């Protein structure tokens, strides 16, 4: 079983010409402010795609993680208005900063670096427009 190698999903939809989308005042905050201020953290770098479970020889994290997510496939599907809300959008966070402590132990880097991220977007987001 030598050519069964790892692989990994195919990622994230950023677009669906069926799904309905919408332009809010909250979403346009999201992009412009909430992503595009984590994007330049120090910490962002394991959040800006998806996880590459063969580059980075982790074979168990699609086996475990069942609902993928990153700030990659988040910022394509803002910029493209893949969204009907913000709470679409949040969502979508949430199940990033989840997934890596799912995956994770408490204390491991990434689990730090995920903390570090998760509570300055809810910092960002306690004020959203409207
Ligand atoms: O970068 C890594 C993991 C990122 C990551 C991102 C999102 C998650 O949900 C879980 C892990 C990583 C993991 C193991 C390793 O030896 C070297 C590495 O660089
Ligand atoms: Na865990
Ligand atoms: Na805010």
């Amino acid at each position: 079983h030598h050519h069964h190698m790892s692989t990994n999903p195919p990622p994230p939809e950023t677009s669906n010409p069926n799904k309905p989308k919408r332009q809010t005042n909250q979403l346009q905050y999201l992009l412009r402010v909430v992503l595009k201020t984590l994007w330049k953290h120090q910490f962002a770098w394991p959040f800006q795609q998806p996880v590459d479970a063969v580059k980075l020889n982790l074979p168990d994290y699609y086996k475990i993680i069942k609902t993928p997510m990153d700030m990659g496939t988040i910022k394509k599907r803002l910029e493209n208005n893949y969204y009907w809300n913000a709470q679409e959008c949040i969502q979508d966070f949430n199940t990033m900063f989840t997934n890596c402590y799912i995956y994770n132990k408490p204390g491991d880097d990434i689990v730090l670096m995920a903390e570090a991220l998760e509570k300055l977007f809810l910092q960002k987001i306690n004020e959203l427009p409207t």
